[PDB]
């Protein structure tokens, strides 16, 4: 709906145009020097022969005008939809990005736009510009000299499409097969590497050499077989052109005999013809990848359909939060990660306002489930949970996802500065604050110990950092979104015991006048809860304070 | 010194200059169509253009023989290269190949052959054809006209090449530019992915389509930039063209007009020179990546010559063995793996023929060091070792190699069948001998109890076997070679106690009749040895019989 986007396709359009005709024009301005010559007075040769240069000049202008005005337009439109698709993924499932395990969802993204791009390119710049050329060509030699020049140019034009066609299976046959062949040497000679031990411990050199070499003949029967058959495809092209040549000029000639037309018109009907065939074998070169480009797009569109799992809802009301009230609670819980495994079930606890709840289990099973489900990432389908009343599943999604906030039991980094991870959890913070905050998680004697400080660069390729560096960031970052409701699922993987009371300080400093969620395996960090929950085999069984023991 | 690959490529160039001469021609020939049928006796107008036809044909056909007859003489020339290099990369030392923690050199001698072979071939059908024809041009054109049109199209090619000289840089930068953004905005798209529980825990799902959005202008205006130098290098070559075509073709006219030379003789320069410009940009298209095929060629020049470590000898003396005598034994034994780190000194042991000696230490130092050393993969600077009277480095190397034999602490087994790996011991042996030796080791009862047995299939990407299978197929092969003198360094991890007590009565069988060097660190597996070694921080302190205890 934005005019420029049509303004300018229609401006290359018109540019494509203009430079077929002015390639049409350039052998009829050769031809009328021809004649101009064969008549002598040399002023008007020289003229047109002028006009020869430039208009074939202008011919490359406009080509390259269009070339450049069509690859803006579409690269700008390879942004829009990157952009959009970039969106559009981080808004599914988080299972389907657990399934994912791996980094090559962005290589797919980036191989799909880059693959539109190119198909777009080449059909604009290949396909529609040769068959106007045909067309003109054909058009332009009925009406000039007569129907057989047309009727046998596009013979020609037939015969060479038809055996291009047919070259071309033939040919990718053998290039498969000389993949595979260069494949199965590469892993033969992967394998050899990897056993040098066991070769150098027998006589065995020159017989993992006399293998590479059998392999390498492999390979090379395909490799000739290949070169052979592109040679052969080169000379059918090159024939069948020659062929219509002769054909054409023959006719030119037969008519010039008898006087119908002027000397001097078999030369431009030649040169028309030739510059009619140049393209085509740019087009089979592009074409070569085509398929790929295809096949990735179609990857891509699979990925974005992939996105049949939605767990937002309709009727997005909002959500009536406060300090007080904002009793978390279940009612009958249940819920399965694997179809069929029980791994949570009969679940419903009850946390008043202000109350630290501590849940402490044994090897583990759902205690994460706590956190994964109060945060709506899978939909309890049996029983309900209730959050000052409102349901989780009749909210308005993301602003239930700023009321609460989680201290995870892992933690992962953005590769950037210490201050841009921890300004992370407040974007509109003023930075006075996020100091304060970082001060007071305990944080700021770590940073001053850096080697920079705040604008040290952390991350995957940065220097790294154990995991109460990580751990004090999580919370640091809790205390600035600054949430009612705080769920900290604390690392099942222990520490230093002087970090883990510190830890416990600034949890105890979290928990002032709001409610929290604790999840530990150690019974001095539970000892505080006002309410301690013993979960055993998915089911809750022992409630009540510390004197309950276990 | 093969006199077929001289005649191949003698072949080869006679075609190219037989190419480039009918291209040459093609023109004359249309100049006598057109000259002939001005004079108009339609015969010989209908003589020549079949002329000019099959003048243009047979160039082609000249131009692909030629192609296929040294892509097969290349092609050939890689083999020998590849299959010569493999050999001479398995005999560098053990150090080189644990420094290369990688399957990177198939990946580089790969890459360096297809380098080579592009290089090649792109320099003897591109520099080689094109300087020919250029000469060719310029010759006729001083010849049949006259100096100045061969001065005009020398200035053209000159013009040409120096504008394609000087954007070249000025485009590549671009390009470098280009490639920087566009590995950014990879980059980051990783991290956005990988934090995707941190996106989620925060509201900051639009603040990484933003950073998106920018990164992807960071990689637009370089695109942008990219494209447009492109096409305005193009539109440079296209006019440097046309003003040569044109340039041309007024001189002819301003000759044609004086009557020095016929009419007709402007179309047929028009032509030749057009047909001398076509490759010049295939040749830009090629040149693109011979810069990188250079780089991988240098790389694998390195990577050869990092061979400078040869542990082979001059004056390969044979060597004397026979199951008796044969008495290993060591004299001031001191080396170091890492420079300056004594790891073994002062070892100096006393074997008798026929007699198991059994070495056993605590956590581990230099325990394979023992093995390393005796077959001869690192240089003992202090003291010698004698074998039989001989020292180790005073006799020809792979003759050692096949006296003593080895079950390594670890096992790696080839991608191939069982039966393979069985035989890879003795290549010349029966399989009657190898199927006895399967059996003597305790392995047939698996192998029945296989999938498939004998054949079935057993590598890295093969069905995985535990530690116990790997240590019967190297007993088993060591048993295939039957070596007077075998070193076994059993595994310092354990395995079930029934497999123990298995390969220690295979072991026993071994050791009939022959030398056995024990590496064990069991107690109850050394208790038969004839003497025992103890190793203490890297020296040895006791020796004698299991009646000194520990
Ligand atoms: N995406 C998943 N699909 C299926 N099962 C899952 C998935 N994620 C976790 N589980 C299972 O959930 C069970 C309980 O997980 P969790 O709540 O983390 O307790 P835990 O991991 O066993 N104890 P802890 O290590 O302290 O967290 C584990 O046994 C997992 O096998
Ligand atoms: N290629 C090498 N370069 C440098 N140091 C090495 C190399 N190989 C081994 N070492 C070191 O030398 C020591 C001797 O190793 P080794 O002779 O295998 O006995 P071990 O590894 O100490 N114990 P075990 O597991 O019973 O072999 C090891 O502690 C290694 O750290
Ligand atoms: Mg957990
Ligand atoms: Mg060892």
């Amino acid at each position: 709906d934005r005019p420029d986007l049509r303004a300018r396709v229609a401006i290359s359009l018109g540019f494509l145009g203009g430079a077929k005709a002015m390639n049409i024009v350039v052998p009829f301005m050769f031809k009328y020097a021809v004649d101009s010559l064969n008549q002598m007075v040399a002023t008007m040769a020289t003229a047109v022969l002028i006009g020869y240069g430039v208009s074939r000049a202008g011919a490359a202008f406009f080509n390259e005008v269009r070339n450049a005005v069509f690859g803006k337009v579409a690269q700008n439109s390879i942004r829009r939809i990157a952009k959009n698709v970039f969106l559009h993924l981080h808004n599914l499932d988080l299972g389907f990005h657990l399934s994912r395990q791996t980094g090559a969802l962005s290589k797919a993204i980036d191989r799909g736009t880059r693959g539109i791009s190119f198909v777009l390119s080449a059909l604009v710049f290949n396909l529609l510009p040769i068959m106007f050329e045909v067309m003109l060509v054909s058009g332009v030699l009925y009406y000039k000299c007569g129907a057989q020049f047309a009727l046998v140019t596009l013979g020609t034009l037939g015969t060479y499409t038809a055996f291009t066609v047919a070259v071309t299976r033939w040919r990718t046959r053998f290039r498969i097969e000389m993949n595979k062949a260069d494949n199965d040497a590469g892993n033969a000679a992967i394998d050899s590497l990897l056993n040098y031990e066991t070769v150098k411990y027998f006589n065995n050199e020159r017989y993992e050499a006399q293998r590479y070499d059998g392999f390498l003949k492999t390979y090379e029967t395909a490799s000739l077989k290949s070169t052979s058959t592109l040679a052969m495809l080169n000379f059918g092209q090159s024939a069948i052109f020659s062929v219509g040549l002769t054909a054409i000029m023959v006719l030119a000639s037969q008519g010039i005999v008898a006087g119908t037309l002027t000397v001097g018109d078999l030369v431009m009907v030649n040169g028309l013809l030739f510059q009619l065939s140049l393209p085509l074998n740019f087009l089979g070169t592009v074409y070569r990848e085509t398929r790929q480009a295809l096949i990735d797009m179609n990857t891509l569109f699979t990925l974005l359909k992939v996105d049949t799992q939605i767990k937002d809802k309709v009727m997005a009301s909002p959500l009536q939060i406060t300090p007080q009230t904002a009793t978390v609670a279940f009612d009958n819980v249940h819920f399965e990660y694997i179809e069929g495994q029980k791994v949570l079930s009969g679940i419903s606890f009850e946390v008043p306002a202000g109350k630290k709840v501590a849940i402490v289990g044994g090897s583990g099973s759902g205690k994460s489930t706590i956190v994964r489900l109060l945060f709506r990432f899978y939909e309890p389908q049996k029983g309900s949970i209730y959050l000052a009343g409102q349901n989780i599943q009749d909210v308005s999604l993301e602003s239930l996802r700023r009321a609460v906030g989680v201290v995870p039991q892992d933690a992962v980094l953005f590769h950037n500065t210490i201050y841009y991870n921890l300004l992370y959890g407040n974007i509109s913070a003023s930075p006075e604050e996020v100091y304060a905050v970082a001060k007071l998680a305990g944080l700021h004697d770590a940073i001053l110990r850096m080697p920079h400080g705040y604008d040290t660069q952390v991350g995957e390729r940065g220097l790294k950092l154990s995991g109460g560096e990580k751990q004090r960031v999580a919370i640091a970052r809790a205390i600035l979104k600054d949430p009612p409701v705080i769920l900290y699922d604390e690392a099942t993987s222990s520490l230093d015991s002087i970090t883990e009371e510190t830890i416990l300080g600034a949890m105890k400093d979290v928990v002032k006048h709001r409610t929290s969620i604790f999840i530990a395996h150690r019974l001095s960090t539970v000892v505080d809860a006002d309410e301690i929950i013993v979960l055993d085999q998915g089911k809750v069984a022992e409630r009540g304070t510390h004197h309950g023991l276990l």
